[PDB]
This record gives structure tokens, sequence and C-alpha cells, in this order.
């Protein structure tokens, strides 16, 4: 495996699909699809799949935020392979609170130039998606012989947004309604390749995460004309002032956390990092009396073998060490996984890659193995899964794909399927 | 120590609140899909008793309720978990001969007993640990670790499929797993359900299959071809009738073949055809070219859903029928790992309160869906334990005496386990 030169026919068929590949990627990439509003992108993919005869279904918690699942049905007796990429993209209509430059052309558009396709939404993640969409089209139209099904899974809400506090429900949900939902409601297979920009480097371990809301307490609040001064920062009745000290302690803890929990796996080396993604205390429209509490929100990545409570307790000890009183409240926990029994997919992939790209695969860097990918939900559910695709990673952060690379990735995908899907499950 | 004795007879002094909480909770209409009001009651109950509840939910009218009894520090934390939804809706006339019988929809205190399917499943076991927590708090029990109080929506096996999508039809995806994934974590979790004081720490997974038989061509009744052998009938309903018989045979043997013994219980994974539809009753002058059944196939923890799908496809091809066999639900079952500390804390409290070692649970009770699966899936070793016979069995009432024992077992388990070191 794979096949004979059933492969040759499919490779040429893909050669002839270069314009479709670019067109699909630009059209998809041009659709505004920040997490929370992936619907329009979903609709595009549904119709694309319908046109091409993959019998898509919308599989979603919400009628405007859904996954799209289609299939290329095999003849029987082979392993099934899922291809998966996500529908949502990074920058909403205006993320001025995160980024200082929340509106550049590259951040909200996509176009074909030279032999490149530009746009963050192409890098992450409409480009890799176009690649396996085309791969499947070629397989279908070439009449490739496949015993197993190919499952086509475009998912919403991959990006790490989460409800918390007063931000609840439809507008703020993500991973809970995405890949895991799609799989749990029918999109199952023997194996799954998650297409993301990895520069043709396969990973099959990823991090989990625990998000902590840390609320430091102080008080009592006083009207500004009555505030006691001077007072040592850690004793300040202003929770914001205490939080400032806590923040630098947590930064120290974080510097060492990633070192202490670094851990090497067959699938990659996890370097689990920590960042303080938000802070808020008091409200901007009533500032005449300082707040008795102040909260930060921490993103703490987990290697697959770390219980979230171990991390919560470590943060609680940083707080205690400072003599502060705080609530350390988790509001998100997802496990990361190393794929188990990945070998058949890893092998079929390695063989396809060598043929198409012409060299052995390189091992990915740590960040690419220490993040969230939808390989976690697949592996969680017993579907061995790895991530692989063309392009320098979005978090790199790349701003374009080479059309040559995309075409290579499409071929790798088609070859992988023609091999793996003809193995007996 | 000697808090135990104090708590024990804080609890016997609470028989009134236990009964009232169970009857009031059980009296709230809360079929899966409409569990909101039950959630509100639980939230308000938690708030009055100082457990600082939070609504944790995908929808503002279908949510989990998570509360907490905070420990002094340095101990293991324990979740108590029960679900807010109940089995019967007043409209389930499609399922039950008399879907409006009082036992399905009401709860009441009579003599020694509390009647109501909604108390058996699951307001009764919920009241048990609600009261246990209240007793632990008020008696000022010393606890190093937290007790996490987790009332979840959407535990019951309802699922979207076909045109039935979204809010009204979701369940487990927005229930316990959602609650845990969004903060309700602990070192251990006790899922309070009716188990007749027998602990289970293995449960089944499941794959739901939509099986659609194709036939045709459809004809206006005055043109229908007869006689035609069943398997050749242009009427998909007629073909499906023969397939149903074959799948019943497969199901008979399936549970034998995949029966499997675990430390946490013996799993006997069963199969049932839960629904059928072909054609529509308001247009019956031309028979349908397709007909669908919907299969509930339980999985032991070590069975891949695709193996099962293939087996069903094999039954179809042996009859020589054309059909789509389509999975529309798959969830894994788990045997807990590292359950020993909870198992032990439970066993000690149980022997003391109930006065005899625990027995292994009956196979159905560890061959079903329970929210131990999400906890174990997420690395929180979890077992299920509580008073009374299983609703699915199904039992109709709880003895208030049993409810009290359960509450005491819960309280004692916490005082032990939450004072061990994490
Ligand atoms: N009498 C009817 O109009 C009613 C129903 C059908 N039909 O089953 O398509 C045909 C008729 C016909 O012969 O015209
Ligand atoms: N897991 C359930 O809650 C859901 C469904 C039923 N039931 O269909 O009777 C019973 C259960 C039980 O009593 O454990
Ligand atoms: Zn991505
Ligand atoms: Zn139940």
């Amino acid at each position: 495996m794979a096949g004979s030169n059933d492969v040759a026919k499919v490779m040429k068929t893909l050669d002839g699909m270069r314009e479709g590949l670019i067109q699909t990627a630009v059209e998809l990439g041009s659709i505004e699809a920040p997490t929370g509003r992936e619907g329009a992108a979903g609709d595009y993919v549904y119709e694309w799949m319908a046109r091409n005869g993959f019998g898509p279904e919308r599989v979603g918690v919400f009628d405007d935020r859904f996954n799209v699942v289609g299939r290329l049905r095999g003849t029987g007796g082979g392993a099934s392979l899922s291809f998966n990429s996500h529908l949502d993209t990074i920058m909403a209509r205006e993320d001025t609170a995160r980024f200082a430059d929340a509106n550049d052309r590259i951040y909200h558009e996509a176009w074909h130039e030279e032999g490149r396709i530009y746009g963050y939404s192409v890098v992450n993640c409409k480009g890799p998606m176009a690649c396996w969409l085309i791969a499947a089209k070629a397989l279908k139209e070439a009449g490739a012989a496949l015993k197993g099904d190919v499952v086509l899974t475009a998912v919403c809400g991959e990006i790490d947004c989460e409800p918390v506090d007063e931000f609840q429900g439809h507008d703020y949900l993500a991973e809970d309604i995405g890949a895991r939902y799609a799989i749990s409601h029918g999109a199952i297979s023997d194996y799954a390749l998650v297409a993301e920009a990895t520069n043709f480097k396969p990973a099959w371990v990823e991090a989990g995460k625990v998000f902590l809301k840390v609320t430091v307490f102080a008080g009592p609040s006083r009207y500004t004309p009555y505030v006691p001064r001077p007072v040592a920062a850690l004793d300040s009745p202003n929770a914001i002032v205490r939080m400032a000290k806590l923040v630098e302690a947590l930064e120290e803890w974080a510097d060492n956390y990633e070192k202490r929990y670094t851990r090497e796996y067959g699938g990659g080396t996890v370097v689990p990092k920590v960042a303080i993604g938000a802070i808020r205390g008091g409200v901007p429209y009533k500032i005449y009396a300082f707040p008795e509490l102040c909260s930060i929100y921490m993103d703490i990545r987990l290697n697959p073998d770390t219980n979230p409570l171990v991390v919560q307790r470590e943060v609680e000890a940083v707080v205690s060490k400072l003599g502060l009183k705080a609530e350390v409240k988790p509001f998100l926990f997802r496990r990361g996984y190393e794929a188990q029994g990945i070998e058949p997919l890893q092998n079929a992939l390695e063989v396809a890659h060598r043929e198409v790209v012409g060299r052995p695969t390189e091992r990915p860097g740590s960040p690419e193995c220490s993040m969230w990918r939808d390989t976690n939900p697949y592996n969680e559910l017993g579907i061995p899964s790895l991530t692989y695709g063309c392009g320098g990673g979005a978090g790199g952060g790349n701003t374009y794909f080479l059309v040559d690379d995309m075409l290579k990735a499409a071929k790798v995908y088609a070859m992988t399927a023609m091999d793996l899907c003809n193995r007996t499950p």
C-alpha cells in the first residue's frame, strides 16, 4: 500500500485541480468567520460538499454555529480516515482589547497573488481545509479504490475562547460545540488527520489546559478623599494594588512552571506555558472608590499527565506565600492526549510525505505539540489522531501559503487515504 | 471523630428537610429539555444554605448548578453529583401506554415512603447529598478538602437526530461533562443514583444507529404489485419488518458476546430498537420507499463503535437488503482508575451505616449511562452509589429510612476522604 499507480492517476487529477484549490481557499478565506459567527463559512463548506456529492450534514448545537460532516464512502472492509479542519478564525469584527492593530487587510481578507495565497484566515485554517477538500474531490473523481470511508469534518469553535462569568452561551462557546460534538454525533472513524499549518511536520501529542480565575481580596473600599496612605502594596486596601504584586509573583511561577512540566513524548515534546490573558477590577464608570477585589484570568497549558488540581494548588500556594487572600477558581479544564496506536496513520502519512515532499518528515517544535488541536477530542474518543499540513504555523505567525505547498499537502492527503483506507481494520 | 457522631445525629434531626426537599424537587416538572425550573430550585436551595452556587450552562434555561462547601485546606476534594432532568414528559404518549399516570409526574410523602419516578430518578438521591452537605456545614465538620456540589441537567439519554436539533433535544453534551469541563473538577466524584446501596465504577458506552432500508418504487395503492415476497416488497416498511426480526436475533446474541467482567462491575451491553418511522401518517396513499429504525446499542468500555456498526451492516447484507447504517451518537463507557480511596471511604461508611459489606452491583446498573463516565473520562475517579431500586428497573418509591442512610453514608464518606491528603 498504497495501491499500484492508482496513485499516478490521482496525482495527475490533483495537478489539474490547482485552480479549484486556489479558488476554494480564497472564497473560504474571504468569509468572515470569527469564533462565534462561523455559520456563513459552514454554509459555504456544506454547499461545496453538496455540489461535489459528499452528502454533507450540518451537525451543530446551534443552527448558525455548526459542524459540517460529509463522506466519501468506501467499498467495504477498510479503515476509515477523517480529515478535519476548523471553520472559525481569530480576529472578530474588532478585537481592540487584545490587539493594538486589530484591522489590517491580512487580518480579515484572503487573496491569490504570485503563486501565494495571503490571509491569516487561510493559514488558520481555511487553507489546510481546502487541501483535503480538494484531495477528496480528486479521490472521488479519479475513481480511487478505497475499502474504507473518508470522513470530511469541518468543525466550528476550535479556537480557545470560553464562556466565563457573565459571558455565557451561544456567543462565547467554542470547543464544546465543535469537533467533540461532531464526533459524538456521528463523525467517527478509525483514524483522523487534523489539517493545520505545521510545515509538513506531524504531531500526535498536544497539551490540555486549565483556565484559572484568580480573585484577590482587600478592602475596605474608601471614597478617594479618605484613602489611607502610605501603605505597603501587599497591604493596600485596593485589590488592584495587591493584584499587581501577585501578578509579578505569578509571572515568576510561570517562568518555572513551563520548565518543571516540560515532558517528552513519542509524539512531541510538551512545553506547557502560562499566560495572564485578562485582568479586571472595579468598573471604569464608577472609580471614586477603589475595589475590594480584582481578578486575573490565567491560561495554563497542561501536559497530558498533569491533573489540573495540581496546578490550582500550586497557584494557591503562590498566593499564600505572599500572604494574600484569594479565590482560585477554575473555569475551564480540557485534557491533552498523546495518540495511542497512531502507527498505521503515522506510517501511511510518512510514506505519502516521502513520495510527495521527497524527504523524511521533521519533528515539530514544542509549541506545535503544546497547544490545543482537535486531535485531542479524536484521541479522547479512541480515534488515533495527529496533526499535519502545509504552511508555517499561524502562531508563527505566517501570512501566506504557497500554492505549490498546498498542492503537495493535498497529494499527501490523498495518498495517505489510498494507503490507510485499504488496510483492514 | 468525634464529628462523625455529631454529623450523624445532625442528620437524623433533618428527616423533615430531607423529605420536603425531595418532595418539592420531585414535584417540579423537569423532563429532559425543560430542567430549568429544577435548576432554579436547586440554585436557590444552595444559595440559602450558603454553598455559593453558580449556574453553569450552555443555555440560560438548561444549566448545571455547581455549589461548594469549602475546606480548610490540604485535603482531597469530592464531588456529589445527581441530575435535574426526569424521564417522562406529559407528551410521551408515543412511548408509554399511560404516560400521564401520577407516578410519572408527581412526588409525595406517604407513610414510610416517597413515591414518584422523579424522586427515584433522580431528585431523591440529590436530596440525600444536598442534606448531607447541609449537615456537614451546620455541624461544623472539619474538612481539609472541598465538597463540590454538582446538580446537572441533561443526564438522560435523549439525543438530537434528523430534524430534531438543538436546544429542545440536547442532553448529555450540555450536562455533567460540560459542568466539569467548565470548572466543577475535584479529586474524586460520587454519582448519587439508585443502586440499592451497591457501588459501581464501570458503566457502558453507547452507539446509536439509524438504519434506513431502501425499497420502492412507490405506487398509488390501486397500482401496488402483489403478491411479492417480503424481502422483495417495494414497500420499505414491509422489508424493514423482516430486518427487525433479524436484528432482534443479533441483539439476543450481542449481549452474550460482549458481556465482560470488570473490577467495577459486570457489563452486559444490551440492544433495543427505540423508534421506527416510515412514511407519514397524513399522506398514506402511496407506500414509502424508505423506512428507518433507531437502535440503542450499549457498548462495554472496550468495544469500538465501528465494529458494532459493521456487525449491523452484516445483518443487513445477509438478508440481501440495501440500507444505510448511520451512527448518530457515540459515547464511551469507563471503568474508573484509582478509585480505591473513594471506594474505601465509601466502604467504611457503608459498613458502619448500613451494617454489612457492600455487594457487587447488578449488571444493568453498571451497563447503562451514568455521569461517572464523564468524570472518569476526565481523570476524576468516580463511582455511583445510592439507595433504592433503579427507576429503569423500575422502582417507584424510596424509603425515607434508606434516604437517611444514604445521606449519612455520603456525609461519612466525605469526612473520611476529604481529610486524606491529595
Ligand atoms: N387520483 C390521483 O389524482 C391521486 C393520487 C395519485 N398518485 O398516487 O400519484 C394519482 C392520481 C391520478 O391518477 O391522477
Ligand atoms: N441513567 C438514567 O438516569 C437515565 C435513564 C433511565 N431510564 O430510562 O429509566 C434511568 C436512569 C437511572 O435510573 O440511572
Ligand atoms: Zn487552527
Ligand atoms: Zn439517573
